């Protein structure tokens, strides 16, 4: 909404379009340390976010700002290397803006990854969670990515979420994972986006467990709400890079800096799998 | 408050007051699909928001974007058909600029409707539920229609709303429900505002139901409290046009489109009621 | 952050630095009612907020909006008479600019305190919390002082808050509280930050009391973040001016006109209290 007019983002649509041979199919948002995903392309064609017209040019990461086309796994794919969040101080509809350039450019799906706190205590930092759904902090007090008039042309004024993320890849990653031979069947949960730069406290933490929050994180929320609203099929995971310390007995740190777990075969992993994937997501072609 | 100057509700109340030779004792905020409440009018003079000077503008919808007085079962009336919302974008002190015009108007009374989802799975699609209590969710958050500096000349800085929604009205309509022989008893909970303009993951509806709500609505709240703040006493209704699904079982939905209860002769019985209530209202010239 | 460069802060820093000849090792940012606790200086200094550089000026209150240096039990001060809130219309970055100074000044170590609601049934009016922890509620949906680019000159991006306040002045007090011989231990709670100028209905009331917050109150919460974010040791109490009506037998009241606690002895005592807690805080010289 605000500030970019439905026409920005179509003016941003065409420019890309004009600008890579590819048509991406699928969009995927490499969350923190998941955005080595990018090394898994082919005919990679890259654009820094801020030669791209319109699009929220990276603060001061900017590192790894850019938008990487190609394709993985048989998916003409489009990730975005480094995601925008709500305290880099992106109003949300700065945060979201990809996501509807994206639906502009054909895309039909969006995998939206993480990397986030464990709230589950059976998590174990390292793994992997599906997102089943979310509980949008930041939307119940006004902070969502849709307010402001709608625009029919990209969706219906109250869309509803209750089924986000899409069942299907669901099922067809919860096997994925088996099929794979993984060990420890990939993870399930609700994400909570919680924004702020800092960490949760051990107060915090438990309204987060109480609310029924498996994972908590600081993104991904607002890309999945425009990402319905525009009717993408949308799943996603969440890296668990730490146990979000839930007890008083406290002394230890789920700290950004020990993302370490984010660098891990952990990243990795999770990127493989997510390149599996590809096969599964629904090939707007079908072939029947 | 911001934006709008004491002096900016004094020019569009005496405007309105030397505009409409109306002197409105009830201010009726109609609510989604109850704004039809409208043609229950005698006297009614209507005013479209657009032409009353410093009132918000409706967005995209306008369609009943009018303020109509005249009178309801012996009440000297204003009507506010098309509320104003959070996630059209209006900060809250346009939402609730109304309710400050009104007080200027003299009005001390002020019924809100509203349409919202069942949290309260005893709720049963169609009721319609005396609001006892609210949760002002996205206020805890700094969203109150009250942030800024406070005007002595409307209330105080503090005000409280423990003793928000009117308990005689409260009564006077439990039993009104009944004098009227109505069948089910008009039901009683607290309503959750919550901004966004999407609708509740099963993940959110779950945490709304923890937090106490019974109901589940994207207004009202803003309103209620700016009327509190100035004295208007105050009692509404919420018509559950929905169940908001707190179950994975899910593939089911609440979705706007699917108003229509917001369109069934439910609309119509929650407005004759509303309509019956107004013999109910302190006529502030009581007679003793 | 957001208005605020880092210069504006250093200007703010050397301007104080060069006007009072006093170096400050402790910022007390006095709250409500607690203000008092200024008296007890020595060598005081008064700047009022407006006569400091880029100083957030107060707004309608204003009384009592002064910074006063000087010496507090053995300690050179610095202490904030009048904190700004959310619900005044300052931007947090606004809120909380002061702590960014003091740290500037030198100040190592933030005293924070506040009048709160009781939420803790066993919390007796009159009471005083130590904050164990807190609860961001406003931060939850974006409300964090923190928001924008990070300053690394400052601080990290995602500093962790699980240890907030400062453990050993905890225990420092709730000895001192007992080698001072006081009856009632001095208590321990969560603080919830709560933003809105309006007060807590009884449903709001019950999802804090839920959310396991113990005491209520529309500040502290900002400065406590920006603090730690720079490093500054940080502990704080809260002055439960009333208990909260969680019951809907109700018809009793909180309110901020009813602050007497705050006028009472209470916040003479809270202000020895905090006086004496002087000589445990650590002083930067140590000499072993
Ligand atoms: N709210 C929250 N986010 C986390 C946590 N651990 C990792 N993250 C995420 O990882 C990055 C910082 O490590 C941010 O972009 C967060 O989304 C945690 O314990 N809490
Ligand atoms: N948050 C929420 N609002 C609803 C729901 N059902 C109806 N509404 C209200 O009705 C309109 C959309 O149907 C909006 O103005 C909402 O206040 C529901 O399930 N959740
Ligand atoms: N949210 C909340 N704040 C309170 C309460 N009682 C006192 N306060 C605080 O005291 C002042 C008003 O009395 C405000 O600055 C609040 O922080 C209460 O019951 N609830």
């Amino acid at each position: 909404e605000n500030g970019y007019t439905y026409e920005d983002y179509k003016n941003t649509a065409e420019w890309l379009l004009s600008h890579t041979k590819h048509r991406p199919q699928v969009a995927i948002i490499c969350g923190s340390g998941l955005g080595g995903l990018t090394d898994k392309l082919t005919q990679a064609q890259i654009f820094d976010y801020s030669e791209i017209p319109n699009f929220p040019r990276s603060t001061v990461p900017g590192h790894a700002g850019r938008l990487v086309f190609g394709f993985l796994n048989g998916r003409a794919c489009v990730m975005m290397q480094g995601r925008f969040h709500m305290y880099e101080g992106y109003p949300l509809w700065k945060v979201t803006f990809p996501v509807r350039v994206f639906h502009l450019l054909g895309v039909d799906t969006l995998v939206v990854t993480n990397a986030a706190g464990g709230l589950n205590p059976k998590f174990e930092v390292g793994d992997i969670m599906l997102i089943r759904d979310h509980i949008n902090l930041p939307g119940f007090s006004g902070q969502n990515p849709l307010r402001g008039p709608n625009d029919e042309r990209f969706g219906d004024r109250f869309p509803a979420m209750s089924d986000a993320y899409d069942r299907t890849m669901r099922q067809r990653a919860l096997s994925t994972w088996k099929q794979m031979g993984e060990q420890r069947e990939l993870q399930e949960g609700t994400y909570v986006m919680v924004a702020g730069p800092s960490f949760e406290t051990v107060a915090e933490c438990r309204v987060l467990q109480k609310l029924g929050a498996d994972a908590v994180g600081m993104s991904t929320v607002p890309e999945v709400i425009v990402a319905r609203h525009c009717g993408l099929r949308v799943f996603g995971f969440s890296l668990i890079t730490n146990k979000v310390i839930m007890d008083y007995e406290s002394l230890e740190k789920a700290n950004h800096e020990e993302v370490l777990a984010a660098g891990k075969q952990a990243a990795q992993k999770l990127e493989q799998f997510v390149s599996i994937l590809m096969a599964s997501i629904p090939l707007p072609d079908k072939a029947s």
